[PDB]
């Protein structure tokens, strides 16, 4: 695809997330880079509004699948980088055991040279003394696969999958999401075969900085196509 040319070097991320969880309402902006050659994402967040007010572990999923990185012999299945430069939408509902949903509509398209990230997430009937509003999960994200279809219907792609979160007293809390994408332009995208995502999390924090922020190293690889 004409789109994959866009992504054959460095690449500035803006992301740009308003968010209301039972009615607490916060923003989170982010800045970094992708290098989708090696499936590389370098990104700083931080809430803008002050405290946020769930875990950071339970935004990295909505905080750009299309700085995967997809092997020559898939390049015919990467419907992310087909969509580019118009982009896409990408919705999900995330459902915490136990607890509330997140539903969420982004854009993710590029402006200018900057490929930006700008959505919008509603969270429904958290408990307020659940783990997510009390602030009980662990600083990370373990590694996780996902499964990638095709909806030649919407002409684009869908996938559901399971996180499991790591709670602060060794026990595990499941958030399924679902999730959909489709092009915002006219032109051709690539319908993938079904593949598998693959990806790789690493949470820290910037010494010097004094707001409430999350830095976040990420690798994410397809597969599961053979010639």
């Amino acid at each position: 695809s004409k789109g994959e040319e866009l992504f054959t070097g460095v690449v500035p991320i803006l992301v740009e997330l308003d968010g209301d969880v039972n009615g607490h309402k916060f923003s989170v902006r982010g800045e970094g880079e992708g290098d989708a050659t090696n499936g590389k994402l370098t990104m700083k967040f931080i809430c803008t509004t002050g405290k946020l007010p769930v875990p950071w572990p339970t935004l990295v999923t909505t905080l750009v699948l299309c700085f995967a990185r997809y092997p020559d012999h898939m390049k015919q299945h990467d419907f992310f980088k087909s969509a580019m430069p118009e982009g896409y939408v990408q919705e999900r509902t995330i459902s915490f055991e136990d607890d509330g949903y997140y539903k969420t509509r982004a854009e993710v398209k590029f402006e200018g040279d900057t490929l930006v990230n700008r959505i919008e997430l509603k969270g429904i009937d958290f408990k307020e003394d659940g783990n997510i509003l009390g602030h009980k999960l662990e600083y990370n994200l373990n590694s996780h696969n996902a499964y990638i279809t095709a909806d030649k219907q919407k002409n684009g792609i869908r996938s559901n999958f399971k996180i499991r979160l790591n709670v602060e007293d060794g026990s595990v809390q499941l958030a399924d999401h679902y999730q959909q994408n489709t092009p915002i332009g006219d032109g051709p995208v690539l319908l993938p075969d079904n593949h598998y995502l693959s990806t790789q999390n690493k949470l820290s924090k910037d010494p010097n900085e004094k707001r409430d922020h999350m830095v976040l190293l990420e690798f994410v690889t397809a597969s599961g196509i053979t010639l």
